[PDB]
């Protein structure tokens, strides 16, 4: 099934546009995930020259079936399940006393590669907020990402929200409210309740002159314990 495409190293694509108040922006990212550890790493190149958001505003727009589901829970996997004719993917993102990113995705299989193609919108960023002064630290923290069945569309229903370091200390938050629906016209997995744990470290490639992101990225399925 779904699941089966993702026993191995799979390569990825990342192509996103976007317009932050206005700030137009494309972001292409490569690399390769192997579910079967969780694992994903892509590099991120601001196509357009300087990026005009800090980079970890990005990370969870710029493909969540590369989380490992671990053997007990593995019909709660959606993401694959709906391989490969893929997923819609689709948020608003709400920076806590700042502005929203709106945000849709297709996620699916191009031949060998798994394709994450995204528009982004912003608005109502402040000029004195944390965002568009680049006040946040260039680090990532660790969350939960709370995931239900929403069976009226056949799909999931996806809320969480991330902890970004400002360089005086404080904590900005975005709260991600997501939705996900099959693009395929196949039965899909449809979960219980359940959440994933993920973690990730930003780093650069030292010898790129380019606006740039190194994402690495750990993300294990879990569930109440029993």
């Amino acid at each position: 099934k779904g699941e089966e495409l993702f026993t191995g190293v799979v390569p990825i694509l990342v192509e996103l546009d976007g317009d932050v108040n206005g700030h137009k922006f494309s972001v292409s990212g490569e690399g390769e995930g192997d579910a079967t550890y969780g694992k994903l790493t892509l590099k991120f190149i601001c196509t357009t020259g300087k990026l005009p958001v800090p980079w970890p505003t990005l990370v969870t727009t710029l493909v969540q079936c590369f989380s490992r589901y671990p053997d007990h829970m593995k019909r709660h996997d959606f993401f694959k399940s709906a391989m490969p004719e893929g997923y819609v993917q689709e948020r608003t993102i709400f920076f806590k006393d700042d502005g929203n990113y709106k945000t849709r995705a297709e996620v699916k299989f191009e031949g060998d590669t798994l394709v994450n193609r995204i528009e982004l919108k912003g608005i109502d960023f402040k000029e004195d907020g944390n965002i568009l002064g680049h006040k946040l630290e260039y680090n990532y923290n660790s969350h939960n990402v709370y995931i239900m069945a929403d069976k009226q569309k056949n799909g999931i229903k996806v809320n969480f929200k991330t902890r970004h370091n400002i360089e005086d200390g404080s904590v900005q938050l975005a709260d991600h409210y997501q939705q996900n629906t099959p693009i395929g016209d196949g039965p899909v997995l449809l979960p219980d309740n359940h959440y994933l744990s993920t973690q990730s470290a930003l780093s650069k490639d030292p010898n790129e002159k380019r606006d740039h992101m190194v994402l690495l990225e750990f993300v294990t399925a879990a569930g109440i314990t029993h």
